[PDB]
């Protein structure tokens, strides 16, 4: 659809993402000197109009208390209808965090960048958790660098040149999920490598899901690789086990999802294939450090705490924004 031209303004110039709610695409605006902006499309399906819809509403809130962006959510410019789509308009940013890395061969992100984007992400988050938000689907594709402009160097150590960012400033995208403390809480929530126990066992949820969400994007940032590289709900389970131990207690017994539990056990086969597939890619949190010194301990200090299975006692991001792990930037 590359051509055409919404609004009698924009005139669309490429694709940058896609998704189930349709495309987000980059404009020309022939009415402010070209200049270009982001416009995400929206399908003409009720339930992607109803998000979007709901998307606009919590824009406007967070633009109106927030109107510089300080905590980082995308600012919305304005938004219109365009042959039934929703279309809003949106500031243009740079790459996706996980759109930068694939580009870069899956190479992790330098531990100084992994410390500014982690604040920033809490920060943002944070200002929606102070606002009777949860955001429900964080993940590197929905955290967007401002600009994706980067250097590059010969790297020595693994033999092949690779891209640092100039500026690792980040915001954060996609609040059609989004989700006020008294409203209707959706079933499932998150996209699966993000989603947190209390979630998959359907005990219901609040704020707590998201800080498990960016536990999970800080592992893929420092290592350029999920720890869940799964597709099945009992194996993700499993995989958790695996890496951070068993579940509680209370939790299996709360749930409703009897069929991933035998007594009151995960019901694992660690001798089938699944079993060995699991051992083979999941090991103790701690064994994926790749350094020992003390700012490598103080990350996964605050990745454990974010992962941990409570969602009650599970650290909240005002906690997180003083963890020890964000000195540097001080
Ligand atoms: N709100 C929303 N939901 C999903 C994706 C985007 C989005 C993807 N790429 C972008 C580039 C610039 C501004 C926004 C986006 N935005």
């Amino acid at each position: 659809q590359s051509g055409d031209v919404l609004s009698a303004r924009y005139e669309i110039v490429d694709t940058l993402g896609e998704g189930a709610f349709g495309k987000v695409v980059e404009c020309i605006d022939h009415k402010a000197g070209g200049r270009h902006v982001a416009v995400k499309i929206v399908k003409n399906v009720d339930r992607y109009c109803e998000a979007a819809r709901s998307e606009i509403q919590v824009l406007e809130h967070l633009n109106t208390t927030d109107p510089n962006s300080t905590f980082r959510c995308v600012q919305m410019l304005e938004w219109f209808e365009h042959h039934g789509h929703i279309c809003i308009v949106f500031e243009l940013l740079g790459l996706s965090t996980y759109d930068f890395i694939k580009e870069n061969g899956f190479l992790p992100f330098r531990l100084d960048h992994i410390r500014k984007m982690a604040y920033q992400i809490c920060k943002s988050v944070n200002f929606l958790h102070s606002n009777k938000l949860t955001h429900t689907d964080l993940k590197p594709e929905n955290i967007l660098f401002v600009q994706s402009d980067y250097t590059e160097a010969y790297n020595p150590k693994i033999k092949r040149d690779e891209r640092t960012l100039i500026n690792p400033d980040i915001k954060v995208v996609d609040f059609g999920s989004a989700t006020y403390d008294d409203e209707h809480h959706s079933t499932l929530v998150s996209t699966r490598h993000y989603r947190a126990p209390e979630v998959i066992l359907a005990l219901g949820w609040s704020q707590p899901c998201d800080v498990w969400s960016i536990g999970c994007i800080l592992i893929e940032y420092y290592l350029g690789f999920t720890v869940f590289p799964t597709h099945d709900s009992k194996e993700h389970l499993a995989m958790m086990e695996r890496i951070l131990g068993p579940l509680p207690k209370h939790m299996i017994q709360k749930t409703r999802k009897r069929k991933y539990f035998h007594h009151d056990r995960l019901d694992w086969d660690e001798h089938s294939s699944a079993g060995r597939y699991v051992s083979r890619r999941c090991k103790p949190l701690k064994e994926f450090m790749l350094s020992q010194d003390v700012e490598h301990e103080r990350l996964f200090d605050l990745i454990q705490k974010m992962l941990e299975y409570d969602p009650a006692k599970r650290i909240t991001l005002r906690e997180a924004l003083k963890h020890p792990f964000f000195d540097l930037l001080k």
